[PDB]
């Protein structure tokens, strides 16, 4: 189990926090931009009581206590006496999917998009090496800093893997366009499932946040994939990159490359441009 709150180094008195601006509001709670001890800017997630189990809520906080890296949004603190809060490192420019649509994002050069792509792969390489999987890898869950660097966020579905794979529930449902076939079909996820999602994420980067598989419904996406087709070349997408995306979408999970490999290639692509 976890150390008791009176011993957990992560526990902080609720008095230390002040919620300032609401970033998101959902069925299970809200997320706010706030301040820790006045001067430190942070993000605070609050649990809407009754919406879900506190155990269920704090589970991702506990995983984040275990998974730490410069490229992953860092757990800052936790308040475990109701109401419950999960506090994290703050990212000024929000989600990558949103940032890419702003005046600043629209002007990003392909070189910078490749840089960011490599930054993301760098973080996944760490997750990969530590025997974890994300399962929710998408531009929506990549946050951007004030210095235009990227970090992986939302470890809600993230899981420590005991021996290569994790099996989800038969009732658990996932985003069709972002999830690997084997995961949608048998609920089985592996780091290779994340590699597939990364491919999809790449299309999000080069299209400045467009929804993958343009003009296609989910039934259509699934049917086309089974025929051997893959997403159509996005407008204005370097061919080298399109081909890297294809590696991420190979039929056999084992045939897809590692995240470290993806990182190296993207870094070469970046240094070139
Ligand atoms: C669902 O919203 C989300 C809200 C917050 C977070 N989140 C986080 O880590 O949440 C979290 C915590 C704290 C603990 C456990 C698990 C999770 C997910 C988080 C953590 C650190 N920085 C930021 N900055 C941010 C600044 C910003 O702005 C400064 C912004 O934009 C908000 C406004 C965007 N909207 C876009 C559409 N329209 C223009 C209205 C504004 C952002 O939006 C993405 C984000 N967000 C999400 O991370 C996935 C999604």
């Amino acid at each position: 189990p976890q150390k008791p709150w009176w011993e957990d180094e992560w526990e902080v008195p609720r008095e230390t926090l002040k919620l300032v601006e609401r970033l998101g509001a959902g069925q299970f709670g809200e997320v706010w931009m706030g301040y820790y001890n006045g001067h430190t800017k942070v993000a605070v997630k609050s649990l809407k009581q009754g919406s879900m189990s506190p155990d269920a809520f704090l589970a991702e906080a506990n995983l984040m206590k275990q998974l730490q890296h410069q490229r992953l949004v860092r757990l800052y603190a936790v308040v475990t006496q109701e109401p419950i809060y999960i506090i994290t490192e703050y990212m000024e420019n929000g989600s990558l999917v949103d940032f890419l649509k702003t005046p600043s994002g629209i002007k990003l050069t392909i070189n910078k998009l490749l840089d960011m792509a490599a930054q993301i792969a760098e973080g996944m390489a760490f997750i990969e090496e530590r025997n974890y999987i994300h399962r929710d890898l998408r531009a929506a869950n990549i946050l951007v800093s004030d210095t235009l660097s990227c970090k992986i966020a939302d470890f809600g579905l993230a899981r420590l893997i005991e021996d290569n794979e994790y099996t989800a529930r038969e009732g658990a449902k996932f985003p069709i366009k972002w999830t690997a076939p084997e995961a949608i079909n048998y609920g089985t996820f592996t780091i290779k499932s994340d590699v597939w999602s990364f491919g999809i994420l790449l299309t999000e980067i080069v299209t400045h946040g467009r929804i993958p598989y343009p003009g296609m419904t989910n039934p259509e996406v699934i049917q086309n994939l089974e025929r051997g087709y893959r997403m159509v070349r996005p407008d204005n997408c370097p061919e080298e990159l399109y081909q890297l995306m294809r590696l991420c979408w190979k039929e056999r999970p084992e045939d897809r490359p590692t995240f470290d490999y993806l990182r190296s290639v993207l870094e070469d692509f970046f240094t070139a441009t």
